[PDB]
């Protein structure tokens, strides 16, 4: 237990098998908070969160996403006419989000059995109760995760058969809304996010491109982002080049690829890369490539899908990045995403693993001091993460000596971490270097 335990539990998660990855995807939908996330992982959150079956039409991408990815934090790009209806006597009855899923909300009010003084107000969703209030008054109505009942003066609760809510509808998808989207993305944890933006607007992309390289550059959160036909030439975004095809004969653009590449890369291991992986549920890479047309893919940093007629299934032809422009600073390897995902994990991981420790020892009073004694904790912890890095294979030729080095921020609020570390196929150390502030 404790701040050590976690640093190793750290680096531990980081080589884990099994369900992986949490995936930020925006999709439009008749119900939900709106301009907010939602997290799913179960189907049945889908429905509970979202009003509709994860089986509907609506959750095409959605699904894909979930075919690799433990975790979808669905980002409702529209909103919507919120349904209404009067009950019995001057009851505004108004749905509680905005959307046609609220023309599916009914409301039953009955008589009390148990208590012929009171009323049974219930309320269904598609001919499913799901909030049953026994009242006595009009006022005693609590707002329900499906209704919002608004108590007047003339209110009188007369028993109803049923009256149901009506006039709800969902404004269409705005270019605007995907702005609103990636601003929402900064206050949330995720892995990957997608950008399933139609190949017709190339400005949108643009800021996509611009808002990850903040993320990334500017923020320090190390994430990645993933678009259709879009040569950002940075090693933070993957470059969709084609689409697929499902077995139920449905053509999915690479603009709708993404969502499912998008799960394939925040699930990923940091021990197995993505180059032929399958997709799950697709009988065809459509469009196909050449021989040379793939290959020359691949060399302007494209992620492409082929199809192998043998096995009759679709893989990917190299876990890439968009980056192609190399240098001295960033060599070639960078555009390989196995190496990135160890580099860009140990740095984000480094970062949180040191601010968690500093409000953690905040919450016992026993501040990590910036002095000599700051460091070398800090250093020791590190230290086991890096290790246990190598343990699990992650990791090679890691010398806990000139590998590894703490001090201070200058201005002594902060601690700055240099290392130098190696993923493991690949015979290059890189140098990186995370500054992590006291207070921030």
């Amino acid at each position: 237990p404790g701040i050590y335990t976690n640093f190793k539990a750290a680096a531990a998660e980081r080589t884990k098998a099994g369900e992986r990855g949490t995936v930020a995807l925006p999709l439009a939908a008749s119900w939900g908070a709106a301009k907010e996330f939602v997290e799913i992982n179960k189907e049945e959150d889908v429905e509970k969160k979202l009003g509709l079956s994860l089986a509907h039409q609506s959750f095409l991408l959605l699904r894909e996403t979930l075919k690799l990815a433990k975790t979808v934090l669905v980002y409702r790009l529209n909103d919507g006419i919120k349904a209404t209806a009067t009950l019995a006597t001057d009851v505004v009855v108004t749905a509680k989000y905005g959307g046609i899923v609220g023309n599916s909300i009914t409301i039953k009010v009955d008589e009390n059995v148990v208590d012929s003084s009171k009323k049974d107000v219930t309320t269904y969703l598609n001919e499913v109760a799901v909030d049953k209030q026994v009242v006595g008054t009009a006022s005693e109505l609590i707002d329900s995760n499906y209704v919002s009942f608004k108590t007047t003066s003339t209110s009188e609760l007369q028993q109803s058969s049923g009256t149901t809510l009506v006039g709800g509808t969902d404004q269409p998808v705005t270019n605007l809304d995907y702005t609103q989207f990636l601003v929402s993305a900064e206050g949330e944890y995720f892995d990957t996010i997608a950008f399933p933006v139609s190949s017709s607007d190339v400005a949108l992309k643009t800021s996509f491109v611009s808002f990850v390289k903040r993320m990334r550059d500017e923020q320090g959160v190390k994430i990645k982002g993933v678009v259709a036909n879009m040569p950002a030439d940075y090693e933070g975004i993957i470059n969709v080049r084609n689409g697929v095809t499902l077995r139920d004969g449905t053509i999915l653009e690479p603009h709708q690829v993404v969502a499912w590449v998008a799960g394939a890369d925040a699930s990923a291991s940091m021990l197995k890369s993505n180059t032929f992986v399958k997709y799950d549920g697709a009988i065809d890479a459509t469009p196909r490539l050449a021989n040379d047309e793939a290959e020359e893919a691949l060399q302007n940093g494209e992620f492409v899908l082929t199809f192998d007629a043998r096995d009759k299934a679709v893989y990917v032809e190299q876990d890439l990045n968009s980056l192609t422009t190399f240098s001295k600073e960033k060599s070639s390897k960078f555009r390989k995403n196995k190496i990135s995902r160890i580099l860009d994990g140990i740095n984000n991981d480094t970062r949180r693993n040191i601010l968690d420790a500093i409000k953690e020892r905040k919450d016992a009073n026993t501040d990590i001091p910036a002095d000599e004694n700051g460091v070398q904790f800090i250093l020791s912890m590190q230290t086991a993460y890096l290790n246990e890095l190598q343990d699990s294979g992650a990791i090679t030729n890691f010398d806990s000596t000139a590998d590894i080095t703490v001090s201070l921020n200058n201005n002594v609020d902060g601690f700055i971490v240099n290392q130098s570390i190696e993923p493991v196929d690949s015979g290059e150390k890189f140098y990186f270097t995370t500054e992590v502030k006291l207070e921030h």
